[PDB]
């Protein structure tokens, strides 16, 4: 949610950067809608302090109340007629302020599409190979431990089952990404719900626009009410949540989150690279509004960290106006060198999220003489996406027979172990 | 699924073994359906030859055939009209086959419920405490780690959110399991979906008695008519449908696989006790008929390695015919010690289920000579419930001020660290 002061005061303005991303904000619509509502707003007042004032005069006549209690019925009868039409027009204007993206920093470079990213930095060399590159989905099936067939038997496409080593090493690579996030870099590990409310959703920016997105769940029969799920496409989703309708003591930002989940949307046909369920290492940032451009460089470090000490070449991408997500004003993606592809491909997306998210979800903070609170920044990061982790580990590291090398960072959490196969 | 054939040979000797679970079979109903069925067969048989032997008879006249096309379309339309009022008595049979549950082994004791289950073996001594003795919900407040409260506003009732150090120790739990089963008894790990299909749910039987008891997921916009998934009740759903519809040579056998997953249901209104989500370390054996009451030893005694191993007192107890699941034949329950309700709670369930999944799934063995297959028999065993263990390490592992002493075998999983807190 944009600030509803910056889209009254400014409209023009807000809409000169949202065109930057390709969005048309409806400045019309969104003047002639806020113009009615000041009408309604004090017809229903005015109904609203009349009512207040006739039901008061029947308190005072029980010293024939009969007269009064009509007109205090007729005036209750009109009042909930104009506050019915007040709020359907309320709920119009939602319908446009929170479909609306977020504003892009000055930071972000101006572009339409993904070909008109920029590259920030690259690290490490792509390995030169002395036999015919295999893809992860060859190697999966010469150890017999990538199995699509079985994952498409027991549930459909885009789904996998993996058997032996290859599902040890990708909980491997797991175990030493929230190892690494916790122990060397800040974060606090949490467990949570991977079926969140509605609330949630809006929250961080799933809610409303992309509903079609999501894996939605019927309510339960003994819950009826209050069991509209969704399942996360993303950690960041119950980690960000943690923070709504609170005010934060200034003096205990940065609030740093780390998760591993199964990731679950319904948004490349061969392998891993797409699924609609996939393991990912979130992390999140709660900061204070100043702190949010220097947290960025510092979580998108944390992330390369990880590629870095698996010894994974990758490149630092700036994504330009058109090509980021919908709730972010600057992000960073990493993409890490894919063999069988001779390219790279995204791995981690980086975002600073400003205070967006906050500001749907209430998340304040203050310091503790202050006079007035101010709304926290929110981040968010992939530390890394873990499937996507293990096909690079697999291709990057094959050896001539299809044997995996398993990097030496890894090592300790397969028992020593130096190659699968 | 009971054998049809047992069902058609000794109707009254089965209903005599399910009346021992409580359940009444319906023979008088399944009877007048199979002698209705008989007439129907043979009449849809008679029409399948007819319309057969009709449509030749057009191919031979080739060499007018207006008249002799015209008696083929009125026999095909006769034809599909017996067909589907024959599978419509057909679905009926299946109403009454696909809901009965599974035929008591004779070593199970007769019962009515719980109360009539038998304890087999005693583990441990429980721990005498010299303060008053804290629940996991108040020594999860004070370490501030299991937050209730956080989960509602993010999803509903009966969710957790577990942050910092407890977090951490519920995966270090998952990490030692599984370790465990993988590397001292001979299981394999497997990564599986944490969404399944209507196929595996009636291989394993969830379905269509239990349809209520777990999470529907509404079907994709670009996968309408594939799509109609569930979440997973147990890891024993996805895994042991990984042979459905398969010969497995008898060499090959058994076939013993894990997985860490968290676990869906919709079925103690404090704590982690009875949640809608739960992690889960599930073994399951696939093996030859022969070999399936050994492997319920073995798969009982890897579970209670798991509590010996980390120090917690518990009971075994065998389920009387009352108190069993649905698909099982002979079940064991594992319960732990719980200091703050000063009784023992159910924290394993590890069950022979005979061939009555084998039969859903069409899953047999065969010796390469062997001129006929055979149903496998499926196991599946909680080794364990996370949360559970979780609940039991630190209401067992309590100090007086609350800190949480690490049981010495999770510590190479925590680095070392001998107290939370
Ligand atoms: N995003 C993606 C989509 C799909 C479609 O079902 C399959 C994937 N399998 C792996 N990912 C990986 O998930 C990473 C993070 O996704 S993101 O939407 O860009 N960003 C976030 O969710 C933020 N909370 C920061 O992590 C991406 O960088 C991608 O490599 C997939
Ligand atoms: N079952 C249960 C239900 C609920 C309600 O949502 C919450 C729970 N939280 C922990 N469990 C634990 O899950 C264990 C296994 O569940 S079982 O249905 O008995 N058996 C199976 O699922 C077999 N595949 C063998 O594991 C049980 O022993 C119980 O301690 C819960
Ligand atoms: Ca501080
Ligand atoms: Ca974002
Ligand atoms: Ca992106
Ligand atoms: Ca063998
Ligand atoms: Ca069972
Ligand atoms: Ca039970």
């Amino acid at each position: 949610m944009l600030d509803p002061n910056l889209l009254r005061t400014e409209p023009d303005a807000v809409a000169e950067k949202l065109a930057r991303r390709g969005f048309k904000l409806d400045v019309d619509k969104l003047r002639a809608l806020e113009e009615r509502r000041k009408v309604l707003q004090v017809q229903t007042e005015n109904l609203q302090a009349e009512r207040n004032s006739r039901s008061k005069s029947i308190g005072q006549a029980k010293a024939d109340i009969e007269p009064l209690r009509l007109e205090v019925n007729k005036l209750g009868e009109q009042l909930d007629a104009a506050k019915s039409e007040l709020e359907t027009l309320l709920a119009e204007i939602r319908d446009i302020a929170l479909a609306i993206p977020n504003i892009p920093h000055d930071d972000v470079p101006v572009g339409r599409d993904e070909n008109d990213n920029v590259e920030v930095s690259r690290w490490g060399t792509p390995r030169q190979f002395d036999f015919e590159v295999r893809d992860h989905v060859t190697l999966g099936e010469m150890h017999g431990g990538l199995d699509f067939a079985a994952a498409v038997k027991l549930t459909g496409s885009r789904f996998v089952v993996m058997k032996g080593q290859l599902a040890r090493l990708h909980r491997a690579l797991a175990q030493f990404m929230l190892d690494l996030h916790t122990e060397q870099h800040g974060y606090s590990e949490n467990y949570v719900p991977y079926l969140v409310n509605q609330d949630t959703l809006y929250g961080t920016g799933q809610l409303p626009k992309f509903a079609g997105d999501l894996f939605h769940t019927r309510p339960l029969e003994e819950e009826a009410d209050s069991s509209n799920y969704a399942l996360i496409p993303t950690a960041e989703v119950p980690l960000t949540n943690l923070v709504r309708d609170e005010i934060i003591d200034e003096d205990d930002l940065p609030i740093k989150m780390t998760a591993h989940t199964p990731c679950f949307r319904s948004e490349d046909t061969r392998g891993l690279i797409r699924m609609h369920q996939f393991d990912k290492v979130e992390m999140v940032q709660i900061v204070r509004p100043e702190d949010s451009m220097a947290a960025l460089e510092e979580m998108t470090g944390h992330a390369e960290k990880v590629l870095q000490l698996l010894g994974l070449p990758y490149r630092k991408v700036a994504l330009c106006t058109g090509d980021m997500g919908f709730s972010a004003c600057k992000t960073y993606d990493l993409e890490v060198w894919v063999p069988a592809q001779n390219t790279y491909r995204e791995i981690s997306s980086c975002s600073n999220v400003w205070d967006f998210q906050a500001r749907r979800m209430q998340a304040r903070c203050r310091s503790k003489s202050d006079k007035k609170t101010r709304l926290v920044h929110t981040l968010n990061g992939s530390g890394l996406a873990v499937g996507r982790t293990l096909v690079a580990l697999m291709e990057n590291y094959q050896q001539a027979d299809g044997r995996i090398e398993i990097p030496e960072v890894l090592r300790p959490y397969m028992r020593g172990l130096e190659y699968i196969g």
